[PDB]
């Protein structure tokens, strides 16, 4: 760690504090994450993530295991989607830019999912943007490598106690983020696990055996859950057009098996006119 000069704290992530730092020998500017606790399985799993490169994935440059402490060295980007959405709150992110960002994030998910790597904790704070119009997902695979607080983007199967969740959890989180970019407000801002679950039910309807076979047998499912009627997406994400609402509805299906995959979502008619605009970034 003597090879790195810390510039400033970037933030406090799920698995540790992130710092902007300079590599003293190469002059490289990086993001350094100090993992808060090292287990041998975690080292091997993290080491496999170093081989996982894609233009829409934040590069894991190095794993440093020293003095019983673990540091992850990553590619640095200048802004996260949270700060960008806050800066764009008065005017809204232009629809062509939301579409480009959604398309790129789906390419990133499709890539990780093809390698059986899941994120599990997607949120605006771990989506990073640059001046070229790119957006990249940070922290893929860390949840599985380390094991085990914003609940807003959590898939209903996780909230209902499914232990063996799938790649569909990331599609759910990304659907939530897509809605938030469009409306400029969080879709499901729950402040407890039950409030998160009930906010989902009040919008999409309380799930039942018809829409989600096996739901009633889930570990945390209670027959005493109130039964709310589903709402129209036209009320949920105005002024998003029919193509966007159709795609979003597929990303927010209750049954993880019915939920659209990243690969199938890339083929959705919503992306027929996708482009790559340049955002106005104030750094
Ligand atoms: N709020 S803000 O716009 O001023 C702002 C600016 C830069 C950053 N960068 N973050 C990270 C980075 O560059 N690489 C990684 C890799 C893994 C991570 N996990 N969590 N974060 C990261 C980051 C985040 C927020």
């Amino acid at each position: 760690m003597e090879n790195f000069q810390k510039v400033e704290k970037i933030g406090e992530g799920t698995y540790g504090v992130v710092y902007k730092a300079r590599n003293k020998l190469t002059g490289e500017v990086v993001a350094l994450k100090k993992i808060r606790l090292v287990p041998s399985t975690a080292i091997r799993e993290i080491s496999l993530l170093k081989e996982l490169n894609h233009p829409n994935i934040v590069k894991l440059l190095d794993v440093i295991h020293t003095e019983n402490k673990l540091y992850l060295v990553f590619e640095f980007l200048h802004q996260d989607l949270k700060k960008f959405m806050d800066a764009s709150a008065l005017t809204g992110i232009p629809l062509p830019l939301i579409k480009s960002y959604l398309f790129q994030l789906l390419q990133g998910l499709a890539f990780c999912h093809s390698h059986r790597v899941l994120h599990r904790d997607l949120k605006p704070q771990n989506l990073l943007i640059n001046t070229e119009g790119a957006i990249k997902l940070a922290d893929f695979g860390l949840a599985r490598a380390f094991g085990v607080v914003t609940l807003w983007y959590r898939a209903p199967e996780i909230l209902l106690g499914c232990k063996y969740y799938s790649t569909a959890v990331d599609i759910w989180s990304l659907g939530c983020i897509f809605a938030e970019m469009v409306t400029r407000r969080a879709l499901f801002p729950g402040d407890s696990e039950i409030d998160q679950l009930f906010r989902i039910f009040r919008t999409l309807g309380t799930p039942d055996e018809v829409v989600w076979p096996g739901v009633t047998s889930m570990p945390d499912y209670k027959p005493s859950f109130p039964k709310w009627a589903r709402q129209d997406f036209s009320k949920v994400v105005p002024p998003l057009d029919e193509d966007g609402r159709s795609l979003l509805s597929q990303m927010l299906h209750y049954d993880p098996n019915k939920r659209i995959s990243a690969k199938a979502a890339l083929a959705h008619p919503f992306f027929q006119d996708v482009t790559k605009p340049v955002p106005h970034l104030r750094l």
